[PDB]
């Protein structure tokens, strides 16, 4: 493929491979005062909207749109559906400008076709911290698509956020664009393997019989972490440290302030879960996962799989094998069906011995406007919606 579009912006090349030693922009010495201050032209009757994630109304339109518009598997088993709530912890977070929540509507319907998303936050690329914007919520409607929009949308929040001075951004897709600095492999844990075979994504054989399958997912309902209980005020200190001091080794992760370690990590009802094991008023270890639900495409009898997505985990007082099988418990106890994970981070060593299924694509990991290495997942110290 040509990739017209991504050609023109400051990404590399397909072809491109630099050195260790390389880690700066494509493009230095930018200034506000430079940066266009006209909206990107959009097609005849279409307009820039500015959505208000904390009204209950706006933020429905996304919901709305997002459900019926969002990222299908290859096969087209499921249909991402984030829930209203996941959208305002994700859209929320500390120092959000609301001018970074671009919708796009149709002026004759008045409805909601089109999205795009960032947040600020700072990156920590082979040793250097940067000021950057995540994008994430990227949607075009069904019925528009490949009529080059998403360039108009990916141009137009560049924009607003070169205006706020900052000039590189992190994203990830399921796509293969120019050019990912890593790429992941996912892996599912079945939790309720019943549901797993009924809607096709599980398999049974002559060996694998539907009761030994039950047999072989079953879990023990005792956590080898005795005190291992949910994240309060209180932990935020604790948890910046821990988790402060853990990520320091990777090539690529945030760099948290405490305002942020409470924002992401104080637990939220079907959102959000983050445990503690607590000794001498400090934090040592903790396990956190989050709830992405998917929509069944077409199925008689179930609509919706319910998934627990492994988010950050660490350990001083146990092996990373025992803590992640506290998080399956955990993720188990609050009637998740499926518990899944990155090889990023520790994560790729316990896949084999937890009974982990290697699934059937790959996440890969991007920065915009950055020169450097590429590196094997295992370096990747951050996790994303
Ligand atoms: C300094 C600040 C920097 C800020 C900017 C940073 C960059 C952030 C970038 C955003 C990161 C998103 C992160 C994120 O949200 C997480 S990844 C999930 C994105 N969402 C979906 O997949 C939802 C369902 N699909 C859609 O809505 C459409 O397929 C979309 C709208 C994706 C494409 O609409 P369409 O109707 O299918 O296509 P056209 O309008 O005709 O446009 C075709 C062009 O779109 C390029 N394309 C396709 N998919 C892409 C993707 N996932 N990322 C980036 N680019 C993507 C494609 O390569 C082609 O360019 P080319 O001709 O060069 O090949
Ligand atoms: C039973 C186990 O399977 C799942 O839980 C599930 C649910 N919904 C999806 C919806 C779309 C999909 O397409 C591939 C894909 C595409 C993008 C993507 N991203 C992109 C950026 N944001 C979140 C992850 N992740 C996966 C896969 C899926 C999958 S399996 C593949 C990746 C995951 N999780
Ligand atoms: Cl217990
Ligand atoms: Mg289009």
């Amino acid at each position: 493929i040509d990739y017209k579009f991504w050609y023109t912006q400051p990404v590399p090349k397909i072809n491109d491979e630099f050195n260790e030693s390389v880690n700066e922009p494509f493009i230095s010495d930018n200034k506000v005062e430079d940066v266009r201050k006209d909206e990107y032209k959009l097609p005849p009757g279409y307009s820039w909207y500015v959505c208000d994630v904390k009204d209950e109304k706006d933020r429905s339109e996304i919901y709305t749109l997002l459900t019926d518009n969002y990222v299908e598997d290859d096969d087209n088993i499921f249909r991402f559906n984030y829930s209203a709530e996941f959208l305002l912890w994700a859209l929320t977070s500390p120092n959000y400008l609301k001018t970074w929540h671009i919708g796009v509507k149709y002026d004759a319907s008045n409805k909601l076709i089109g999205f795009i998303s960032a947040i600020p936050t700072d990156i920590c690329i082979h040793k250097r911290t940067i000021k950057m914007a995540e994008v994430n919520f990227l949607c075009v409607h069904k019925t528009l698509r490949s009529k080059r929009l998403a360039p108009v949308l990916i141009k137009e929040i560049t924009r607003r956020i070169n205006l706020e001075n900052i000039w590189q951004a992190i994203y990830t897709a399921g796509v293969y664009l120019p050019k990912p600095v890593s790429d992941a492999r996912y892996y599912h844990r079945s939790i309720n393997v019943k549901k797993l075979i009924e809607i096709g994504f599980s398999s049974l054989n002559s060996r694998l019989t539907m009761s030994r399958a039950i047999k072989l997912y079953r879990v023990e309902d005792t956590l080898n972490i005795k005190n291992m209980r949910l994240m309060k005020k209180k932990d935020v200190e604790g948890v910046h440290k821990l988790l402060g001091s853990y990520l320091e080794q990777f090539n690529l992760y945030a760099v948290f302030t405490k305002e942020e370690i409470a924002h992401w990590f104080l637990p939220i009802e079907n959102v959000i879960y983050t445990y503690v094991n607590e000794e001498n008023g400090k934090i040592k270890d903790m396990i956190s996962f989050y709830s992405l639900p998917s929509q069944i495409l077409g199925n008689d009898k179930y609509s919706t799989l319910n998934a627990a997505y492994s988010f950050y985990n660490v350990t001083t007082t146990a092996t990373f094998k025992q803590l992640m099988q506290d998080a399956i418990l955990l993720a188990k106890r609050n009637n998740f069906d499926v518990f899944n994970a990155l090889e990023v981070m520790q994560n790729k060593s316990v896949f084999e011995d937890l009974k982990f299924g290697e699934g059937d694509g790959s996440l890969k990991y991007y920065l915009y406007n950055w020169k450097c290495a590429s590196f094997a997942p295992a370096h990747v110290g951050i996790v994303l919606l």
